[PDB]
């Protein structure tokens, strides 16, 4: 898609268990803690990390490695949601999100969660946003990019930042990173 975007990850909102790569395009969930400014913006309960990225308007496309993985999350988020605490990932908690959980089982983010049929377990996924439009939807870019999920009439205020989490490692075998596809 010609609305493509590069997404550097931000690395004031990574939880501190996080590792990012030094080019801030991949991220994997770590052995120890990293001791960073506990600052407002830090995801603090969960594996969770934005893009330095505000989008305030427009078409928005980008695309992210999940090979090898038996977890992950994606998607946007209002600027506004909270850091610290526990939560559930929601779109009644402003997040427009779909993930792998224990492999084996795709859902997207509404209130409750939604489990999805899908085809062609992905190795890569798109994710796309228009803003004026209201709209977050996720492709199956391994099944010729087949529609995942949907959320529409999401009437955006703030701005949004995109939003990722490597899931956790309990398995010992969800280790490897997400990585932010060249285009
Ligand atoms: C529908 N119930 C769920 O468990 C969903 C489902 C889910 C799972 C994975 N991926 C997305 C969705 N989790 C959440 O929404 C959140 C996020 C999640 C992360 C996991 C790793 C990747 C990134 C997402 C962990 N998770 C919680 O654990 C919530 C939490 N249980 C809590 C919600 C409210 C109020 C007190 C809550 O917990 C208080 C303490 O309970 C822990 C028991 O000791």
């Amino acid at each position: 898609h010609h609305h493509m975007v590069h997404i550097t990850l931000d690395p004031d909102t990574a939880n501190p268990w996080l590792i990012l790569s030094e080019d801030r395009r991949q991220v994997r969930l770590g052995d120890t803690q990293q001791s960073i400014p506990g600052n407002e913006e830090r995801f603090d309960s969960y594996p969770m990390v934005l893009g330095a990225q505000h989008f305030h308007s427009g078409k928005h496309y980008w695309e992210v490695d999940v090979t090898g993985k038996e977890a992950w999350d994606l998607g946007v988020c209002r600027d506004s949601v909270r850091r610290k605490g526990h939560f559930l990932l929601s779109s009644k908690s402003g997040f427009w999100t779909i993930w792998l959980w224990n492999k084996q089982k795709y859902e997207a983010g509404t209130y409750p969660q939604t489990p999805l049929h899908l085809q062609v377990p992905p190795c890569q996924v798109g994710i796309f946003l228009d803003y004026e439009a209201g709209m977050v939807s996720f492709y199956n870019i391994t099944d010729h990019g087949s529609l995942i999920y949907s959320f529409s009439e999401c009437a955006f205020t703030g701005p949004l930042r995109p939003f990722f989490s490597p899931g956790f490692n309990d398995g010992g075998k969800n280790t490897a990173p997400l990585t932010l596809c060249p285009l």
